[PDB]
């Protein structure tokens, strides 16, 4: 359990130094299962696009901007107001919203028969209750969520039978086709900004500095290295009598400065979109190092007095919109938005450490007694690994299991002469380097010489499992002692000659790590002569 | 400018205390324009829904959850996979995505004539360049953004003439009607979670704890006190062999605990939506104090082995989705999501302080010389406000304007006997309380007695402008001296008898504050006898 | 073992509804150990003072202020520079810094003797090596950290014996007494601001807005509800040719506004500390609702031209310092800073939920087989609890343990007439309410009527363990079957007459929760007649 405070204090007062040294034994090492690097840290991991969104919220807030949420869904005529006649072309880029009608369907008599053939007992009453539920669904008074519930309730059947009725008796529901409206999703924040400002200016003291960082949707040819069907705009508007394009320049500098950028460039936007005053629509470029090229991070301009007029705004307004995903690409060094935004549809490679922590000890003794017995036994072997043969090393110990004592005589030996007790590889340690697994000896005596610079490099740069051959071997041995005791076996022999695989030293690897090791076509080279012979007797 | 370090140090070393007291004069008070409360703080203001989103990101991250972004747009068949046959009803709630076709239109000859009648010179070459631009637009190779540019480029005309051509020659663009697809917007995070997990499970080590806080869209009957067409889901999934509904209970407790909630309640969801294992769909309620009632903050459950199977997932998965806007309503005490999310479409009331800072001094002298002259003059009047009449107070001072000196004799007097120099109201101070503006005297001597408890309360609880009648009056007087000097006027009289309005003491109020003061039907009661007579001579 | 995707898809495709209902069995319930509320959420918990510090950094950053770190340690003469002669009094509140000298000690034969008697073999060489280590320590070239190491290294002894030599041969090290210096810890940020500003003004463009939120130290008579020896100042300075107190007023308003405060008060500071221009030192008050009284959150003023002059600053400077702990007290509703700041030295009460999650099931079967057997058995009893006596319920089941079959006949009975199989309390459920534990029946027939409103209240407001008597009872029974099999026992009887304690239904409570249950003088009332007789035979 825990340790004796009194005994520790007394031992320490007799002689502090001995006590400090000796008292280390009161601190147990962890179960082999849970030693580093098999012990992994757990922490929450943010998404780059969303951390960039928060950092942008704060870059705007720290410039005095007031945070807003604008309408997402806007009528097409809003886009005609802002873009003018150009909207008959620009509206190609916007998603229209469409939706299913309600079905007008009735009950009886063929349907009544279907429902009866389902095993349902229907009154006239039940038939009317359901006739009403269907009416209400036609008239829009019941949600789709709720229709299985209401049917079930109507006929007094199970929920699932409600669904059964729905799909069996009324399959014409499947013939509903979505019909489009005049409503669209905003393709940039502006489509909302006008609506928000039109209502807001008259109520507020100018100048206004507003911002919103929120989703926008474009209907594009395809998705790109730098384009998605849905993106995030880090948009703002500055409203005031004296506003000009320079305000956009200053907002772009202030946003980018806070992210570390010292160099960006402005460049006229050939499009000259009509919601912007002529010759004010400006592109902002920042440098993407991994791509080598300059990338468009933002766009700004001053709204056209014509659009502003159509929204009852009589004062100039500067707009700036920065694409969150672009900035994020630069920040985190991604070269493909699709792979940055949705990394789940791509691959998750395991590092040397990841793999080193997926290498586990197979059989280990379950009982504390024998686990410690194992550790001690390991240290014993490591102490006599060089005994000159013929050798033997006995360990007799008594274990008490309630009433009965059993005495375990584990003996590990070497009959044949001119040998040593254990062999050149018993202390080999399993490393992982560059996707490879190597069981490496502490010194390269007798190692083939092409191999040595590789193993030296893995031993230097790679990640260790901190498991030696001897460790897994002995845990296997003592686990076999436990196994023996519950199996009514009094004697057995156990031997590890030349080690050829992970299995041979009682280790295994998580299948996910194997799949990669193979897939990347790398090696698991665990090998060595480890001639360990043991006999155990259980009296 | 700035002050003399040497002179200050010397004055201080002669006698520290006198020096510390006297040296206060080296610190100028601010221009009356910029004194508190006319001086307002400026800081960025977060939006409650977005601060709640960040706090939720961190509540999830602090539980070890991994942040994700899921597809927003999903095919309808995804919903059939998750919801089963019920999707023929549930899909009513989802928005379908629709979009405009490209137009197939050609050039010539009537269009060629329109273009010519526009003032454009068209070659055969220009005609072919544009015929190609229109082809490419048909074939989807030119964006809507870019079409005015390309037309303009084709015909070598101005940008705007490009647009002119577009809308005049090809108005059939306006006849494009949006045609619907099979693509929908997700109505809750699950519709994305399945897609994400289906691809992600095989690549990753279980258990997984994922989360995303992102927009969802529902097609509802109407928007409510608690329902919007677009909302934010604070969703998560826990994936593992041993996952059960209890995981949802623990996620809901852990999310709500971090926000301060000590009391929430669970309740079965009658819907029993089919993407959830039977009898696991659970509602989470938390208490909204301003509304008095319990409100639904979240929903969770365990996905159905049938849906999981249709996505190649063979291990149970718990889903929880919390509505950000609901939680926000509880947190910030709003009772109407529409008013919380989009407060720009509602009203912005001005506090007592807001109004007190929108009360400005009208005329003030522009020249430093005369501004200080004014301040001194004010203090002079405040010193002789009780001189027994007949009174007079002269102030002769010489001002130098490059070459020429002028000597200003400002005299403020009181001819008639049994009076005092100034009158009972000269030190009245303008306060704002409960939407009202009151000019209040320092003591209630002679004040009508119904009024006294009101004015006492305004003076106690209200916000002061820190402007007294005498202040605005004298700034007006000296401003008139300046005015005089540039107007070639050597003499004038200036008098303030009984004060009746803000104007009478040289103040005015920002129109936005007036509009409210009137709208709320409150008063501006600035009144008092302040009999100040002055003559000024400029020699 | 996960579930069969193919079998599921096929079952679902035969009949979706049956399959949806039936596949619930593929979602295994959690081990009783890990069911809610024993399953707790785990998340990181911020400290109120530090969370307030961060929110304050952001309130300052959002006003355009530039964040700084100022010297913490400052010479006393700095304080004389700022405070003038008043510093001969003010310096009482400041901590002086002191430190102990290096010892001058030599070796020589009396010590050499001690070291030998310690068991250490000392050469002349070792003696000289250690003589140098002691020299270098006198001359300041060895850190205290490092001295035990160096000593050991010198004598070629263990680390611990290096320490032994140190404490045994040179115990005069203990006679070192701390000598004070002229260095002090800052008692407010100002003591650093001057230093910082003195260096910074010449290098920068005015106006400057700086802020720092960092520790300050005071020597107070004692610590208060509102005073600690060390506190955090959220300080700032505004530097510019035109600053006055009004800048302090807007900074205080802007700081407090962002925290939700609409209400604060200014009040002259009687002290008129000499580092502030006369009559500018201002106190800021905010309302602490729980304390009922107004509390001092901040102080501001304009530095004295004398102090600024002694630092070569020729331009006015407004300083404001808000005490973080005060603001935190208001925000989180603490009434005692010492208890808010250092809550570990105070008490941690367990909520009802906390205690309900510390009630554990004692004995539960280890083998999956018998665990499920147990659940099945529970449901069987719950199904036959009302069988009229004489009753019996047999459950014969055969279990396979590698080679051998064993057949377990569990028989649950009631021989005596006029009774039922189980008894009125068998389905009682354990609740926690207001610090009490109650085992409560689903219905109140036969309950003494004094008790009923209490138990009704606990059942409504309290927190359930979601464990019924029958649950723990049967888990105990089957656990005993397991014990039997391992113990070579083929028959036993098992009976639960009247329930009197938690132990009687195989439950126990965590020691920490009991300590409180007792300390707070509350009850653990679980009792009921639950007459369950069972016989078990193992063939
Ligand atoms: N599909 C998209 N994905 C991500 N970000 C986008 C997308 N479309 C536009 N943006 C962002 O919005 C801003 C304005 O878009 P704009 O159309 O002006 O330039 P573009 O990159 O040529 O886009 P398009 O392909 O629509 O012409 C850009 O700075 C970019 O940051
Ligand atoms: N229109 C909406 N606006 C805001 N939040 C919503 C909206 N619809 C659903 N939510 C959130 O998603 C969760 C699940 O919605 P669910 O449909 O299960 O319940 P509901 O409130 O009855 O919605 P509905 O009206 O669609 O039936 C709720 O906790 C709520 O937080
Ligand atoms: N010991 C302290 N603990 C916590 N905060 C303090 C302490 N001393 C001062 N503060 C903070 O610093 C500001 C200035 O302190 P000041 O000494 O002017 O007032 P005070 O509360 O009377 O302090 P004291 O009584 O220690 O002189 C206060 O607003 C308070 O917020």
């Amino acid at each position: 359990m825990r340790f004796d405070i009194k005994k520790v204090l007394e031992l320490a007062e007799k002689d502090f130094e001995t006590a400090w040294r000796e008292t280390r034994a009161l601190i147990k090492d962890k179960h082999i299962d849970n030693k580093y690097p098999r012990l992994k840290p757990v922490y929450g991991k943010p998404h780059p696009v969303m951390e960039t969104i928060e950092r942008l919220r704060q870059a705007y807030l720290r410039m005095g901007f007031e945070e807003m949420i604008n309408p997402v869904i806007v009528d097409e005529m809003e886009i005609y107001k802002q873009f003018g006649p150009e909207a008959m072309a620009v509206l190609d880029r916007c998603f229209y919203l469409a939706g299913l009608p309600r079905p007008d369907v009735g009950l009886g008599n063929e349907k009544v028969e279907i429902i009866k053939n389902l095993g349902i007992d229907i009154d006239e009453e039940k038939k009317e209750r359901l006739r009403e539920v269907l009416h209400l669904y036609k008239k829009g008074a019941i949600d789709g969520d709720d229709l299985v519930f209401e049917i079930a309730k109507a006929l007094n059947v199970s929920n699932e039978m409600g669904l059964k009725v729905l799909e069996t008796a009324f399959p014409e529901f499947k013939d509903l086709k979505p019909e489009s409206t005049t409503l669209t999703l905003r393709s940039h924040m502006t489509s909302g900004w006008f609506i928000t400002l039109s209502s807001l200016i008259k109520k507020r003291k100018l100048p206004l500095k507003l911002f919103s960082i929120d989703r926008c949707f474009r209907r594009e040819q395809r998705e790109d290295r730098s384009h998605l069907m849905s993106y995030h705009s880090a948009s703002c508007v500055v409203v005031g009598e004296d506003v000009s394009v320079d305000d956009g320049k200053v907002v772009a500098e202030g946003l980018l400065a806070q992210f570390g950028f010292t160099k960006f460039k402005f460049k006229p936007d050939e499009k000259k979109s009509k919601y912007y005053t002529p010759e004010t629509q400006t592109e902002v470029y920042a440098y993407h190092p991994k791509l080598g090229e300059w990338i468009e991070v933002a766009t700004f301009g001053v709204y056209s007095p014509i659009a502003l007029a159509k929204y009852n705004i009589d004062v100039p307004v500067m707009n700036l919109g920065l694409g969150v995903e672009r900035l994020a690409m630069i920040i985190y060094g991604y070269e493909d938005v699709r792979a940055m935004v949705y990394p789940q549809f791509y691959e998750y490679r395991l590092s040397d450490r990841d793999i080193a922590g997926m290498i586990r000890v197979d059989k280990v003794p379950i009982l504390d007694e024998f686990y410690n017995f194992a550790n001690e036994l390991i240290d014993i072997c490591i102490a006599n690994k060089d005994k000159e043969s013929p050798c033997s090393v006995e360990v007799k110990r008594e274990f008490n299991f309630n009433g009965e004592r059993r005495v375990i005589k584990v003996e590990i030996f070497e009959n044949e002469p001119n040998k040593k007790l254990l062999g050149p590889s018993v202390l080999n340690e399993v490393y992982v380097y560059d996707g490879n697994i190597y069981g490496i000896p502490p010194t390269f005596e007798g190692v083939k010489e092409q191999y040595i610079p590789i193993l030296k490099k893995a031993k230097e740069e790679g990640v260790s499992t901190n498991i030696r051959y001897i460790d897994g071997i002995i845990y296997k041995l003592v686990a076999k002692i436990e196994e023996a005791l519950v199996s009514n076996v009094d004697e057995f022999k156990f031997r590890v000659p030349i080690v050829r695989s992970l299995s041979d030293i009682n280790l295994k690897i998580d299948e996910l790590a194997l799949k990669q090791i193979m897939g990347e076509n790398k090696v698991i080279d665990v090998r060595g002569p480890v001639f360990l012979n043991a006999k155990v007797e259980i009296k």
